[PDB]
């Protein structure tokens, strides 16, 4: 028997993150989480396209789980009988049994309890992986999230200095493969099973129809922009379970970036754009220096602007004219100019 | 008021680079640059395909700007009235206001002056970003270049040793999206606006029709091959504002490579092939050891050979038979051989 | 004349590797290898699709060559008269003459002998590169392999500690471009020349029809699963000569990963998923901690499950319930549960 204190965590919906400590003096615990599979139709773009999604806890991405190195993570995975297919879970943070996949296959009406030891620090993908062609289909239907395993001393810069965030956001990026009819319009289906054959045809050509953050084009823009303040160190965890991405904070930088996402490696400093290899999570820390709107994109700008992959930060504070200033506002080009 | 000496820089067309110092004892300056937007039809391949391009200073890529850490960069952006649309500029090297984009939107007939402080070392992309779907369209129409921010002590190897280049070249890689007609032939248009709708359809499928260096297939081959000599340390700056690339010098290596392009990080040593994440610049230093023709490619060889993405170096010097030699020239396979 | 001892190596077919030492006290040698080009029809998927392949030594990938830093590698390349086209070889490990390509062009019925000095440590791609559009076509038809140049002291972790593998496997990943007829079925051809025009059309769209390890979907699953044991440190060399990949060991990690594949750089630790930039080889060391089946994939799961890119490891040993355990097997969801 494993004789450690137990602590139940209540997950919250992305892009927010459940409460946790960075540095901790607590010893190892059995951290208890519950993920409930939900198959449901969801809206994925600004024109109202719908999609037969499959999710952990009703969101794309699934929620961010946060533990510390040496914790045991005890996950109750639930597959309600309102669902139509089997599901499971593969933690890239875990060791053995296909990440847990081989121990968590559950039919609708069932649940299972998996424990894995958090021996490896970093941010990691988790995803459903039932077997064979169902693996990609469940993942690109939305069944993926991430887990962060923090060192007990918190983050550091790989050169002996502590790093601490004031705020954390989890950006899950999702590649979607939505069939079109002969007229070029997106097709709708009454169940995931009915969508499968047509969807697999799109998947096979490896070109997503949509690339979205937090499950939908515009999810994190407008009213749902991410808030910050000048001076705050913000950790931005980015995951992509199936396909590469290249995150960029427009008007900012990555001050410290773990592109491969693993805290045993020193972060890179001062990046413009980073790279999340498909099947992983990475993380970037940035201290905001200027107020205003920032866009956070994948820097395939076609994906960002035209397929859905733009988030906004709204940053409060005072403008720093030393860092940047408009010396002269737009004006007519001088009559006496020559420019050739 | 900012009370520093001013220095006007005259830019030159890629792949060359304006004169500059590596290590410097000069203190911070206000470095003055002018970029003039030019919309124009350009030839992009060997069969004479034309393209409605949009450029900074009439080239793809735009010119390389070079400053040092702590300089202020004062850019006059000009949009002549012969142009048809609004433009702006986003410096990935800059902090705030969408990289400057939010302070530089100018209509045809206008100019604007932006100042940004060069607080971050490395090579960085700059690009136009007017807003929404115009962002990718302006970038993939050719409106992108790069800026290098050198440490005042010059480059180093991240282990306490100075690195110095004898020669520098800037390779801007451009993904292009050219519409085809029903017969499969590339379409021509009389203006960028007229090309837009058809071009956006190609863009949406994320597969370029052309991938080119210095604006055209064959730009840097033949008569325009890049020159070097045996023994020279050559810095090769590579940018890609929208899409990943994987540079490789055929017959050489990357002796010191900043793949993510930022000089606060130690370079990697002895690479065969590196990776420029879309939306960034990187840089590789190589000391030539052998004379002859080298091809410089993205190592998706289909893109390199068939879509336009090959440059040549012509290197003068003496062959080193210790490093490589043809022991036996091609000859008939021996009658008495067995090879099974 | 180069006056060193000569040692003939007998290559073996991937995923296995010819016998070699890791650390060695032997001084530099002239290591002699022979590669024989074979053009032949090969089966590439589970439905029996055939393909006009071009290979080194009859396999995709070509065999792994292993030498040490400072060795000279003397390669006899043979192009039998049963072949139909010219071939050559470009070693990314070599310096000059397009990696050897410019010194090894041989017609059917000819052979050539190239020597290159192993001055650069790591794993490296080699591939055919006859010229122009034949370069990608020969590579994506299967003419690529890898060479490993070990330090004479063996591998280390970049922080002063020796690393040693108990077992080594070479996974060559191949992107294939197989034409389809009007009904959507893969086309068959009687020679590589006859396949060329239709194949180049698929290549131009940059989307492979198949992505395979060891030359075929399912090559390294079932009876040909890779064996290991709990406690063994296994080096997994992964190459991709034309296109990016993102390797992942399902249920494991990369304990030490040289993603760019070059042993002068310290490996990254504890990766979930790594990235092989097209045109390179990388390598991951992992010590198995749990028995069972592991899948080894590229983590574009569509490519892995649906286009062919899954291998299996079968690992013997004792299960470690501390690392992972099934706390409760699948069971009906409690009548008294609430889950909303
Ligand atoms: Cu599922
Ligand atoms: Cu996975
Ligand atoms: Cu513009
Ligand atoms: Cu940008
Ligand atoms: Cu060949
Ligand atoms: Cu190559």
């Amino acid at each position: 028997d494993l004789k450690l204190p137990r602590q139940r965590v209540d997950l919250v919906a992305p892009p927010f993150v459940h409460v946790h400590e960075q540095a901790t003096k607590q010893g190892p615990k059995i951290m208890e989480f519950k993920l409930v599979v939900q198959e449901k139709k969801m809206v994925i773009d600004e024109k109202g396209t719908t999609f037969q999604a499959m999710t952990f806890n009703g969101s794309m991405p699934g929620p961010l789980m946060v533990v510390h190195e040496g914790d045991y993570v005890e996950v109750t995975l639930v597959n309600p009988a309102t669902n139509t297919m089997p599901h499971n879970i593969d933690f890239h943070s875990a060791t053995g049994a296909l990440g847990g996949g081989a121990l968590t296959l559950i039919n609708p009406g069932e649940q299972v309890v998996l424990r894995w030891k958090a021996t490896r620090t970093g941010v990691f993908v988790y995803h459903c992986a039932p077997g064979g062609p169902m693996i990609p289909w469940h993942v690109v239907s939305g069944m993926n999230g991430a887990v962060m395993v923090l060192p007990r001393d918190g983050l550091n810069d790989g050169h002996g200095h502590s790093l601490r965030y004031d705020r954390i956001y989890y950006i899950g990026e999702q590649d979607l493969y939505v069939p079109r009819d002969e007229k070029g319009n997106f097709k709708s289906y009454d169940s995931p099973g009915e969508a499968y054959s047509d969807t697999e045809e799109v998947m096979r050509k490896l070109t997503p129809t949509h690339v979205v953050f937090n499950g939908k084009a515009g999810a994190l823009t407008g009213k749902n922009a991410l808030n910050a303040n000048v001076g705050e160190n913000v950790l931005i965890v980015h995951s992509q379970a199936n396909r590469d991405s290249r995150p960029h904070l427009i008007g900012g930088h990555g001050d410290y970036v773990w592109e491969t996402g693993k805290f045993s490696n020193a972060p890179e400093t001062g990046l413009e754009t980073w790279f999340i290899r498909g099947g992983s999570a990475g993380a970037a820390l940035y201290k905001f220096l200027q107020p205003g709107i920032y866009a956070y994109v994948t820097h395939n700008l076609i994906e960002a602007a035209n397929l859905g992959a733009t988030a906004h930060f709204k940053v409060e504070g005072k403008w720093n004219d030393d860092l940047m200033t408009q010396v002269k506002a737009p004006a007519d080009i001088p009559t006496g100019s020559t420019n050739e």
